[PDB]
């Protein structure tokens, strides 16, 4: 048998990322088939986050509310509009036909 | 030396994925170190665009965008309130001072 020769065949601990995100561990010591079987989601889920992300920010942003404000706005303007008329069509009635005007008892 | 023996000490591919997603061999032919760099960014990306994606969605749906029409409205509704108040004044005129209404040549 091999002089010891030890077993020490350790994959290459090429794992050099000296860092320590709360999950950097937890990530390194998934196997990589689960962060891979995550990635198709969660990249597939950014990838539609991104297009709708894309195009929310762009609305929102360009986006407000008020129709329903503008709404009771023009139902109040054709209010108005309402009594414009009735008092316009009268200062025309008083206007408009001359020596007219309806005979109350003014004099 | 061993009868052989071969140095067959491969890993455990204990990749059972077999499922073919156009990047699942380039995900797992990928160093898992850079699979979890990209975690850290595309992750985080997605939980920075969760806290958005939850608003954003929450409000855009809930936005609409008129404040301007409702200002146009309103501009409006001061406008008729203009006339409203001239005609009203005006009908005023002839309806408050009973026995004075303009002496116009109306006999």
């Amino acid at each position: 048998g091999a002089m010891a020769g030890d077993g020490s065949e350790f994959l290459q601990r090429d794992f050099s990322e000296t860092y320590e995100r709360y999950h950097t561990e937890s990530l390194q010591n998934m196997s990589k088939q689960e962060l891979i079987k995550e990635y198709l989601e969660l990249e597939k889920c950014l990838s539609r986050m991104e297009d709708e992300n894309n195009r929310l920010r762009l609305e929102s942003k360009r986006l407000g509310g008020d129709d329903a404000r503008v709404r009771e706005l023009e139902l109040e303007l054709d209010r108005l509009r309402a009594e414009n008329l009735q008092l316009l069509t009268e200062n025309e009635l008083h206007r408009q036909q001359e020596r007219a005007p309806l005979s109350k008892f003014g004099d």
